[PDB]
């Protein structure tokens, strides 16, 4: 029973679709609570190996909500902090983005590991116009993704960036025609969910390390996890499969 | 009144123009000082919401006065803290725009990278040719260029002295936008006007949030952004921008 | 020295390391690791070298770490050996290094090209990190250096699906310095290394070190580091001659 999102299970893949189409999938408290509860639930399920978050063909998400007062009221509630539950998900996540990914919507797309964007996708941080700052990690994930000159530009002017520019700048994984987004997301998700669940979780964690410490510490952390792969059924099977020219049979 | 620069005020936008055309706006101690003095004064002016730095159509700034460095000892360099004054530019809280035409080489490329937004004419040529004269970047290029375009390309430019055109700079992350050379200055005004018409406060907080992404872990940067986000619901200006949007009218910050 | 898995040539101020395991697509075993590091290290120590190129064949730069070596590794073997640690000797090399990448550079092959300073690629180049699906994850720095080079969404894409990236995407994403036609790769790399090896030795070493800094600390720190390094340059003879020469409209004669 979710009011603003739909949740579907398809083999080892779970899909969260933002289901508030009238508001152009605007993000609010409730959306935040539901999206985060469903992903956490899918993370805990051993029969799931990839999570998709998507919106409509018109809008991944058009922004935050505007009706949604003190500083203490914001400090005490930790307004937006719950979004952090999306980043704490261990199972790989995939943002399938069509049309408007603006404000929070752009920031949600950025919280996922992999970002497959439609033909029609448009990204932006236009809340400077309302005299509002990003509160979902936009000034943080945007800059690390596309670099300073473009990050500043988008954040201070509110201009949009289309799919092609997001692809050449480092914002997206790959671009696909709009009609094919959901099938390309699912096929991508499917491929990842068929990997060893341990290896996929390890690989994702090692990559995330790239923004949390110096290169020397990241290199060390990666090398250590890599040695740990060797204590697993799946490293042995995966490599045995290569040498015996056969499909690998993972029990994750 | 300045010797190597011109300064112009038009509405809420400031424009610093390098004025050594004979020398292609090559940077020297005097230029460094003036730009910093002008930048700082525009930043302190409450009727200023954005600053432009530009040169001429031929060169933003191509190289530096090498005579001022030829006979420097380590001791003179360390004592003068040679180049440190340029840090005053990065410490400016108001958004800065580099409008780069033609050559932005050595110091000039480093000067462009210090600004927040980088608007390039299709004529812009970027490069760090220092290596040739037996030195390395001295004004943050090894740090800013690498962060903008990645190790592979930054190693290439700094170790060979090769130039990179406006288009390669756009795809690799160095510039915000490329515009035709003839539109360069007008386009910088347009972008500066837009920025200068934002809440001065919000625009400064946003710039400060962005700059944090180069100074700590994502984890830390996220927390800093959230705290500062909450602080902008305090402030009058967020009521006006909000009412403006509901009433489909322009905000009067 | 005398090597099994690599070839080593020196010409004027440029040394070239060519990977030589063609029966296994230059797959990287411990033998290759040790030989590449020892060669690079001893070239770095030679005063008559100014640049080092690492390359493979037209068909594969390297198609990974050697899987047969890894298949029969136990956790104890890997932890005891600190498996892969030794590649760090290459990153410690002071002379500028150039990766010249034709064909496959996947897994440790991609990782190896990423350890170099400059990456010149053939139009024919194919990058990837398909370790996932062997039941592992990059063990030679790919999750770190790839992400940093090309950004999260693309590094996550490659590392979790193990898809390949062609030279043109690599070039536009920040992974390589330049692409050239495959036939010109070796000619080009060699021209690049000539230019670098003719520069001042100290300047090129300082500059390489300063760039590397930019991944190791915050920006404030790197900036202070670069500037201090810049000031030391004023004690170098090559600064003097490099600047003297420029002023006199002549070519520098580095002693
Ligand atoms: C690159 C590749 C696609 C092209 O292969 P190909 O053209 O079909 O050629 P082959 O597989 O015959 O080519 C190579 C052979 O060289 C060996 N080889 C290739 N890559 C190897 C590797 N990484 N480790 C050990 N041997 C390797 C093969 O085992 C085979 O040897 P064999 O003849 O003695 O059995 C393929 O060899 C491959 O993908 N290998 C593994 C890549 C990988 O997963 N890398 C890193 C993640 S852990």
């Amino acid at each position: 029973t979710y009011e603003t999102i739909l949740v579907e299970r398809d083999q080892r893949v779970g899909i969260i679709t933002l289901n508030r189409p009238q508001a152009l999938n605007a993000l609010n408290s409730q959306v935040m609570n539901e999206v985060t509860s469903a992903a956490t639930e899918l993370d805990d399920d051993p029969d799931i190996g990839a999570i998709i978050i998507t919106g409509s063909a018109k809008a991944f998400a058009a922004g935050a909500d505007i009706k949604e007062l003190t500083f203490a009221d914001a400090f005490t509630a930790d307004f937006f902090a719950t979004w952090g539950k999306l980043a704490a998900v261990r199972t790989p996540t995939i943002a399938a983005v069509a049309g408007y990914a603006l404000g929070g919507g752009c920031e949600l797309a950025m919280m996922c590991d992999v970002l497959i964007a439609a033909d029609t996708a448009k990204f932006g941080q236009p809340e400077i116009k309302l005299g509002v700052l990003p509160g979902m990690g936009g000034s943080q994930r945007l800059t690390r993704a596309i670099g300073k000159a473009k990050a500043m530009d988008l954040i201070l002017t509110g201009r949009t960036m289309d799919a092609a520019e997001a692809e050449r700048s480092g914002l997206v994984s790959r671009v696909v025609p709009a009609d094919d987004l959901l099938t390309e997301a699912r096929a991508t998700a499917t491929t990842i969910s068929q990997m060893s669940a341990s290896a996929a979780r390890m690989a994702k964690e090692a990559v995330n390390r790239a923004f949390e410490s110096s290169l020397s510490e990241g290199l060390l952390y990666e090398r250590r996890l890599f040695h740990s792969a060797f204590a697993t059924e799946d490293q042995s099977e995966g490599m045995a499969a290569f040498i015996e020219k056969r499909a690998p049979q993972f029990t994750h």
